[PDB]
C-alpha cells in the first residue's frame, strides 16, 4: 500500500545499489548516473505526502537523507565527470542540517574541490603577461610601423584581459568547498585524524588570505576545542 512508503524505497533501492557501483572496478565517467539519481531526489517531492503511521516513521532509520544521497552522486562522478567548477552550483543548495553523517560528504567533494583548485595551477600566468610585454616591446616593425599598432593592440588587449578570471575562479569555488566543509565540522569525531591534517595543510600554504582563511578565521573560532593535540 504505497503512503510515501514505495516511492522511498525506490529512489532508495537505486541509490543502495548504486553507491556499491561507484566503488566498483572502472568508473571513470559516471556522469550520467550523478544525474539520473539527482533528479530522482529533486522531482519525487511527494515522496511524503499520504502521511500514514509507517510512512511518516521511516525517518526512525534515516528516510531520504538527501543530502547524502546526492553528494554520494556527486563523488562518484569526480574527475572527467566532474563537470569542472560548474558542479559546484549542483553539489551546492542541498545543505539539510548537521546530522550524525554527513560531515564527511563535505570533505570528501571538498577535498576534490581543492584537488581541481591544484589542478588548475598550470595555467601559464608565469609567460602570459611575460608574453604580453615581449610583444608590446617588440610591437615594432608589426606594429609600430605604418597602422599596425592599431590592429595589434586590438588583439592584445583582448588577449590581455583574461587571466584574472581564472584566479577568481579558484578564489571562488573554493570558497565555496571550504565556507561548507569548515562549516561542517562541528561535531568532529571518527574521521577527525584526516581532517586535522588536512586543515594543518589548508594553514600551511593558505596563510595569507583574507576571503578564503576568513572562513578559516571563523572556524577556528567556532571550534574551541580543547583537543588539537597532535
Amino acid at each position: 500500500d504505497d503512503p510515501s512508503v514505495v516511492s522511498q524505497i525506490e529512489k532508495l533501492a537505486s541509490f543502495t545499489s548504486a553507491n556499491a557501483l561507484w566503488e566498483s572496478r572502472e568508473y571513470k565517467a559516471p556522469v550520467m548516473i550523478m544525474r539520473d539519481l539527482l533528479a530522482q531526489n529533486e522531482k519525487n517531492i511527494s515522496e511524503s505526502i499520504l502521511y500514514d503511521d509507517f510512512k511518516l516513521l521511516i525517518n526512525v532509520p534515516m528516510d531520504q537523507i538527501k543530502a547524502r544521497l546526492v553528494k554520494w552522486s556527486s563523488e562518484s562522478r569526480l574527475e572527467p565527470a566532474a563537470a569542472i567548477y560548474e558542479k559546484i552550483i549542483v553539489n551546492w543548495d542541498i545543505n539539510v542540517e548537521d546530522h550524525e553523517s554527513c560531515s564527511d560528504v563535505f570533505y570528501t567533494l571538498g577535498s576534490f574541490l581543492d584537488e581541481q583548485a591544484q589542478k588548475l595551477r598550470s595555467n601559464g600566468e608565469i609567460e602570459d603577461r611575460e608574453h604580453r610585454s615581449y610583444t608590446g616591446k617588440s610591437t615594432l616593425k608589426a606594429l609600430e610601423l605604418i597602422r599596425h599598432y592599431n590592429r595589434v593592440l586590438l588583439q592584445y588587449n583582448r588577449d590581455s584581459e583574461v587571466l584574472k578570471a581564472l584566479l577568481l575562479q579558484k578564489e571562488k569555488f573554493l570558497w565555496h568547498a571550504l565556507h561548507f566543509y569548515l562549516n561542517t565540522l562541528v561535531f568532529s569525531n571518527r574521521y577527525d585524524n584526516d581532517i586535522i591534517d588536512k586543515f594543518c595543510g589548508l594553514w600551511f600554504e593558505n596563510d595569507d588570505n583574507s576571503k578564503i582563511n576568513q572562513l578559516l578565521y571563523k572556524e577556528i573560532g567556532t571550534i574551541p576545542s580543547w583537543k588539537f593535540l597532535p
